[PDB]
Protein backbone atom coordinates (compact mmCIF):
# COMPACT_ATOMS: atom_id res chain seq x y z
CA UNK A 1 0.00 0.00 0.00
CA UNK A 2 1.49 3.50 1.45
CA UNK A 3 0.28 5.98 -1.37
CA UNK A 4 -1.87 4.09 -3.80
CA UNK A 5 -3.67 0.72 -2.93
CA UNK A 6 -2.22 -1.30 -5.67
CA UNK A 7 -5.77 -3.64 -5.90
CA UNK A 8 -7.37 -0.68 -7.22
CA UNK A 9 -4.71 -0.12 -9.97
CA UNK A 10 -6.29 -1.49 -12.95
CA UNK A 11 -4.32 -4.24 -15.77
CA UNK A 12 -4.28 -4.10 -18.89
CA UNK A 13 -5.37 -7.11 -21.23
CA UNK A 14 -2.99 -6.52 -23.84
CA UNK A 15 0.01 -8.36 -21.98
CA UNK A 16 -2.23 -11.92 -22.01
CA UNK A 17 -0.29 -14.55 -22.79
CA UNK A 18 -1.07 -18.54 -23.99
CA UNK A 19 0.28 -20.30 -21.15
CA UNK A 20 0.12 -23.57 -23.19
CA UNK A 21 3.11 -21.63 -25.58
CA UNK A 22 5.91 -21.72 -22.20
CA UNK A 23 8.28 -24.15 -21.52
CA UNK A 24 9.42 -24.52 -17.88
CA UNK A 25 13.16 -25.02 -16.83
CA UNK A 26 15.11 -24.93 -13.89
CA UNK A 27 13.68 -22.87 -10.83
CA UNK A 28 16.09 -19.83 -9.89
CA UNK A 29 14.73 -19.23 -6.64
CA UNK A 30 12.04 -19.63 -4.17
CA UNK A 31 10.22 -19.42 -0.88
CA UNK A 32 7.95 -20.61 1.55
CA UNK A 33 4.96 -20.07 -0.95
CA UNK A 34 6.25 -18.89 -4.27
CA UNK A 35 9.00 -19.52 -6.45
CA UNK A 36 10.77 -17.83 -9.63
CA UNK A 37 11.61 -20.65 -12.86
CA UNK A 38 13.82 -20.23 -16.26
CA UNK A 39 10.93 -20.62 -19.13
CA UNK A 40 11.20 -20.59 -23.28
CA UNK A 41 8.05 -18.74 -24.81
CA UNK A 42 6.84 -18.87 -28.03
CA UNK A 43 5.45 -16.51 -30.30
CA UNK A 44 6.86 -13.77 -27.93
CA UNK A 45 8.83 -12.35 -30.59
CA UNK A 46 7.07 -11.78 -33.94
CA UNK A 47 9.34 -13.94 -36.09
CA UNK A 48 8.64 -17.38 -34.53
CA UNK A 49 11.98 -17.02 -32.65
CA UNK A 50 11.52 -18.40 -28.94
CA UNK A 51 13.25 -16.37 -26.49
CA UNK A 52 14.02 -17.28 -22.93
CA UNK A 53 12.14 -15.57 -19.74
CA UNK A 54 11.82 -15.67 -16.10
CA UNK A 55 8.09 -16.74 -14.37
CA UNK A 56 7.17 -15.91 -11.22
CA UNK A 57 4.12 -18.24 -9.55
CA UNK A 58 2.78 -19.68 -6.29
CA UNK A 59 3.39 -22.88 -4.71
CA UNK A 60 0.66 -25.36 -3.50
CA UNK A 61 1.46 -23.91 0.03
CA UNK A 62 -0.32 -20.37 -0.72
CA UNK A 63 -3.12 -18.58 0.73
CA UNK A 64 -5.70 -16.33 -0.56
CA UNK A 65 -3.23 -13.62 0.83
CA UNK A 66 -0.21 -14.38 -1.15
CA UNK A 67 -2.84 -15.10 -4.27
CA UNK A 68 -3.63 -11.58 -4.01
CA UNK A 69 -0.49 -10.46 -3.38
CA UNK A 70 0.92 -12.28 -6.75
CA UNK A 71 -2.27 -9.88 -8.70
CA UNK A 72 -1.33 -6.47 -7.14
CA UNK A 73 2.62 -6.97 -7.88
CA UNK A 74 1.06 -7.92 -11.72
CA UNK A 75 -1.37 -4.48 -11.64
CA UNK A 76 1.93 -2.48 -10.55
CA UNK A 77 4.06 -3.92 -12.89
CA UNK A 78 1.30 -3.01 -15.88
CA UNK A 79 0.71 0.47 -14.35
CA UNK A 80 4.90 1.33 -14.08
CA UNK A 81 4.96 0.44 -18.26
CA UNK A 82 8.92 -0.36 -19.00
CA UNK A 83 11.83 1.63 -17.95
CA UNK A 84 15.23 1.08 -18.86
CA UNK A 85 16.35 0.33 -14.86
CA UNK A 86 12.91 -2.16 -13.88
CA UNK A 87 12.73 -5.30 -14.82
CA UNK A 88 10.60 -5.04 -17.68
CA UNK A 89 7.05 -7.02 -17.52
CA UNK A 90 6.58 -9.10 -21.13
CA UNK A 91 3.40 -11.00 -20.32
CA UNK A 92 0.89 -12.54 -17.99
CA UNK A 93 -1.43 -15.84 -17.57
CA UNK A 94 -4.46 -14.62 -15.74
CA UNK A 95 -7.20 -17.10 -17.08
CA UNK A 96 -7.06 -21.31 -17.25
CA UNK A 97 -5.35 -21.81 -14.38
CA UNK A 98 -3.05 -19.99 -11.64
CA UNK A 99 -1.56 -17.04 -12.26
CA UNK A 100 1.67 -16.12 -14.01
CA UNK A 101 3.78 -13.04 -14.40
CA UNK A 102 6.26 -13.06 -16.92
CA UNK A 103 9.43 -10.45 -17.17
CA UNK A 104 12.82 -10.40 -18.77
CA UNK A 105 15.85 -12.90 -17.80
CA UNK A 106 18.90 -11.21 -16.50
CA UNK A 107 21.97 -13.44 -17.41
CA UNK A 108 24.15 -12.15 -14.47
CA UNK A 109 20.90 -13.08 -11.71
CA UNK A 110 21.19 -10.98 -8.57
CA UNK A 111 24.00 -8.07 -8.01
CA UNK A 112 24.71 -9.29 -3.96
CA UNK A 113 26.78 -12.95 -5.46
CA UNK A 114 28.13 -10.94 -8.47
CA UNK A 115 29.89 -9.04 -6.23
CA UNK A 116 31.15 -11.15 -4.00
CA UNK A 117 32.15 -13.80 -6.37
CA UNK A 118 34.53 -10.96 -8.26
CA UNK A 119 35.65 -9.46 -4.62
CA UNK A 120 39.28 -10.82 -5.01
CA UNK A 121 39.81 -9.60 -8.70
CA UNK A 122 38.62 -6.17 -7.38
CA UNK A 123 40.56 -3.19 -9.37
CA UNK A 124 40.47 0.48 -7.98
CA UNK A 125 42.19 1.84 -11.27
CA UNK A 126 40.53 -6.90 -20.06
CA UNK A 127 39.59 -10.47 -21.42
CA UNK A 128 39.14 -11.11 -17.77
CA UNK A 129 36.25 -9.13 -17.10
CA UNK A 130 37.55 -7.45 -13.82
CA UNK A 131 35.42 -5.62 -11.30
CA UNK A 132 36.47 -1.63 -11.54
CA UNK A 133 35.28 1.70 -9.17
CA UNK A 134 34.04 2.81 -12.73
CA UNK A 135 31.24 -0.12 -12.62
CA UNK A 136 30.73 0.46 -9.21
CA UNK A 137 29.98 4.42 -9.79
CA UNK A 138 27.87 3.53 -12.65
CA UNK A 139 25.79 0.52 -10.27
CA UNK A 140 24.33 3.57 -7.87
CA UNK A 141 23.49 5.74 -10.56
CA UNK A 142 21.34 3.35 -12.55
CA UNK A 143 19.59 2.24 -8.90
CA UNK A 144 19.52 6.41 -7.91
CA UNK A 145 17.41 6.74 -11.64
CA UNK A 146 15.63 3.79 -11.42
CA UNK A 147 14.58 4.83 -7.46
CA UNK A 148 14.22 8.19 -8.76
CA UNK A 149 11.05 6.75 -11.63
CA UNK A 150 9.60 4.70 -8.48
CA UNK A 151 9.08 7.56 -6.79
CA UNK A 152 7.26 9.60 -9.37
CA UNK A 153 4.97 7.10 -9.89
CA UNK A 154 4.18 7.19 -6.14
CA UNK A 155 5.84 3.86 -5.40
CA UNK A 156 7.51 2.11 -2.33
CA UNK A 157 10.22 -0.05 -2.81
CA UNK A 158 10.58 -1.62 0.90
CA UNK A 159 12.81 -3.73 0.62
CA UNK A 160 15.73 -2.15 -1.90
CA UNK A 161 18.78 -4.11 -1.50
CA UNK A 162 21.74 -5.60 -2.97
CA UNK A 163 20.20 -8.88 -3.31
CA UNK A 164 17.14 -7.59 -4.79
CA UNK A 165 18.82 -5.79 -7.83
CA UNK A 166 19.55 -7.98 -11.21
CA UNK A 167 22.18 -7.62 -13.86
CA UNK A 168 22.13 -8.13 -17.69
CA UNK A 169 24.34 -7.53 -20.64
CA UNK A 170 26.42 -4.65 -20.33
CA UNK A 171 26.85 -4.01 -16.81
CA UNK A 172 22.85 -2.61 -16.64
CA UNK A 173 21.37 -3.27 -13.80
CA UNK A 174 17.79 -3.65 -13.04
CA UNK A 175 15.69 -2.92 -9.56
CA UNK A 176 13.40 -5.92 -8.87
CA UNK A 177 11.75 -7.63 -5.71
CA UNK A 178 11.61 -11.70 -5.39
CA UNK A 179 9.63 -10.88 -2.54
CA UNK A 180 7.50 -14.14 -2.01
CA UNK A 181 10.15 -16.02 -4.64
CA UNK A 182 12.81 -15.72 -1.31
CA UNK A 183 13.13 -18.49 1.61
CA UNK A 184 12.93 -15.38 4.20
CA UNK A 185 12.79 -17.98 6.78
CA UNK A 186 16.39 -19.28 6.39
CA UNK A 187 18.30 -15.99 5.03
CA UNK A 188 20.09 -14.77 8.21
CA UNK A 189 19.43 -10.88 7.09
CA UNK A 190 15.82 -10.83 7.60
CA UNK A 191 14.68 -11.16 11.72
CA UNK A 192 12.11 -12.34 13.53
CA UNK A 193 10.06 -8.83 14.60
CA UNK A 194 6.95 -9.47 16.28
CA UNK A 195 4.70 -11.69 14.30
CA UNK A 196 6.93 -10.65 10.99
CA UNK A 197 10.50 -11.68 9.59
CA UNK A 198 11.95 -8.37 8.80
CA UNK A 199 14.95 -6.76 7.08
CA UNK A 200 15.99 -4.75 10.17
CA UNK A 201 19.71 -3.66 9.21
CA UNK A 202 18.55 -1.63 5.56
CA UNK A 203 15.30 -0.48 7.30
CA UNK A 204 14.73 3.32 8.43
CA UNK A 205 14.30 4.29 12.42
CA UNK A 206 10.57 5.34 11.40
CA UNK A 207 10.08 2.26 9.85
CA UNK A 208 11.24 -0.42 12.85
CA UNK A 209 9.24 1.61 15.37
CA UNK A 210 6.46 2.89 14.07
CA UNK A 211 6.24 0.50 11.00
CA UNK A 212 6.00 3.84 8.65
CA UNK A 213 7.20 3.34 4.77
CA UNK A 214 7.49 6.36 2.81
CA UNK A 215 9.94 8.09 -0.18
CA UNK A 216 12.51 8.66 2.86
CA UNK A 217 12.24 5.75 4.12
CA UNK A 218 13.33 3.94 0.52
CA UNK A 219 16.21 6.89 0.78
CA UNK A 220 17.52 5.26 4.28
CA UNK A 221 17.96 1.57 2.17
CA UNK A 222 19.63 3.56 -0.75
CA UNK A 223 22.36 4.14 2.12
CA UNK A 224 23.04 0.95 3.07
CA UNK A 225 22.86 -0.35 -0.24
CA UNK A 226 25.75 1.93 -1.35
CA UNK A 227 27.47 0.60 1.68
CA UNK A 228 27.22 -3.04 0.70
CA UNK A 229 27.87 -2.14 -2.87
CA UNK A 230 31.34 -0.21 -1.66
CA UNK A 231 32.41 -3.21 0.90
CA UNK A 232 32.10 -5.66 -2.31
CA UNK A 233 29.56 -7.51 -0.78
CA UNK A 234 29.67 -7.40 2.39
CA UNK A 235 27.17 -7.67 5.61
CA UNK A 236 25.82 -4.36 7.33
CA UNK A 237 26.64 -3.37 10.85
CA UNK A 238 29.32 -6.18 10.72
CA UNK A 239 30.03 -8.31 14.00
CA UNK A 240 27.06 -6.82 15.67
CA UNK A 241 23.73 -9.07 15.89
CA UNK A 242 20.01 -7.52 15.76
CA UNK A 243 19.24 -7.40 19.79
CA UNK A 244 17.79 -4.45 21.80
CA UNK A 245 21.70 -3.11 22.03
CA UNK A 246 21.20 -2.82 18.55
CA UNK A 247 17.44 -0.54 18.03
CA UNK A 248 19.23 1.77 20.76
CA UNK A 249 22.31 2.20 19.16
CA UNK A 250 20.34 3.13 15.97
CA UNK A 251 18.26 5.19 18.18
CA UNK A 252 21.49 7.26 19.97
CA UNK A 253 22.36 8.06 16.57
CA UNK A 254 25.17 5.15 15.98
CA UNK A 255 26.43 4.61 12.25
CA UNK A 256 28.60 2.62 9.85
CA UNK A 257 32.21 4.08 9.39
CA UNK A 258 32.82 4.46 5.36
CA UNK A 259 33.74 1.08 3.09
CA UNK A 260 37.05 0.14 2.30
CA UNK A 261 36.53 1.29 -1.23
CA UNK A 262 34.37 4.14 -0.98
CA UNK A 263 35.22 7.51 -2.52
CA UNK A 264 35.00 10.15 -0.17
CA UNK A 265 32.07 11.84 -1.94
CA UNK A 266 30.22 8.25 -2.00
CA UNK A 267 30.51 8.13 1.67
CA UNK A 268 28.85 11.81 2.06
CA UNK A 269 25.91 10.26 0.01
CA UNK A 270 25.55 7.27 2.56
CA UNK A 271 25.37 9.96 5.68
CA UNK A 272 22.52 12.51 4.25
CA UNK A 273 20.69 9.21 3.71
CA UNK A 274 20.99 7.64 7.51
CA UNK A 275 19.81 11.35 8.77
CA UNK A 276 17.54 10.79 11.71
CA UNK A 277 15.28 13.53 10.56
CA UNK A 278 13.64 11.92 7.03
CA UNK A 279 13.17 15.40 5.73
CA UNK A 280 17.09 16.42 5.79
CA UNK A 281 17.51 12.78 3.96
CA UNK A 282 18.08 13.71 0.13
CA UNK A 283 15.21 12.54 -2.83
CA UNK A 284 16.26 10.26 -5.41
CA UNK A 285 16.31 13.32 -7.89
CA UNK A 286 19.11 14.84 -5.81
CA UNK A 287 21.29 11.78 -5.20
CA UNK A 288 21.02 11.09 -9.75
CA UNK A 289 22.25 14.61 -10.05
CA UNK A 290 25.00 14.63 -7.40
CA UNK A 291 26.51 11.13 -8.86
CA UNK A 292 26.38 12.09 -12.72
CA UNK A 293 28.74 15.57 -11.23
CA UNK A 294 31.17 12.51 -9.27
CA UNK A 295 31.01 10.69 -13.00
CA UNK A 296 31.23 13.60 -15.63
CA UNK A 297 34.51 15.03 -12.75
CA UNK A 298 36.41 11.00 -12.94
C1 LIG B 1 20.65 -16.26 -13.76
O1 LIG B 1 19.97 -16.17 -12.51
C2 LIG B 1 18.80 -15.46 -12.47
C3 LIG B 1 18.28 -14.73 -13.50
C4 LIG B 1 17.06 -14.03 -13.35
N1 LIG B 1 16.56 -13.34 -14.43
C5 LIG B 1 15.41 -12.71 -14.21
N2 LIG B 1 14.68 -12.67 -13.09
C6 LIG B 1 15.14 -13.36 -12.05
O2 LIG B 1 14.39 -13.48 -10.91
C7 LIG B 1 13.25 -12.70 -10.66
C8 LIG B 1 13.30 -11.74 -9.66
C9 LIG B 1 12.19 -10.94 -9.42
C10 LIG B 1 11.05 -11.06 -10.21
N3 LIG B 1 9.94 -10.20 -10.05
C11 LIG B 1 9.97 -8.86 -9.83
O3 LIG B 1 10.99 -8.24 -9.55
C12 LIG B 1 8.64 -8.16 -9.99
N4 LIG B 1 8.62 -6.87 -9.32
C13 LIG B 1 9.26 -5.74 -9.64
C14 LIG B 1 8.94 -4.86 -8.65
C15 LIG B 1 9.32 -3.40 -8.43
C16 LIG B 1 8.35 -2.53 -9.21
C17 LIG B 1 10.77 -3.08 -8.74
N5 LIG B 1 8.08 -5.47 -7.80
N6 LIG B 1 7.90 -6.71 -8.19
C18 LIG B 1 11.03 -12.00 -11.24
C19 LIG B 1 12.12 -12.83 -11.45
C20 LIG B 1 16.36 -14.13 -12.12
C21 LIG B 1 16.93 -14.87 -11.05
C22 LIG B 1 18.13 -15.51 -11.22
O4 LIG B 1 18.76 -16.25 -10.26
C23 LIG B 1 18.23 -16.22 -8.93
Amino acid sequence: YSYIDPTQLPYDHKWEFPRNRLSFGKTLGAGAFGKVVEATAQGLIKSDAAMTVAVKMLKPSAHSTEREALMSELKVLSYLGNHENIVNLLGACTHGGPTLVITEYCCYGDLLNFLRRKRDEFVPYLYKDFLTLEHLLSFSYQVAKGMAFLASKNCIHRDLAARNILLTHGNITKICDFGLARDIKNDSNYVDKGNARLPVKWMAPESIFNSVYTFESDVWSYGIFLWELFSLGSSPYPGMPVDSKFYKMIKEGFRMSSPEYAPAEMYDIMKTCWDADPDKRPTFKQIVQDIEKQISES
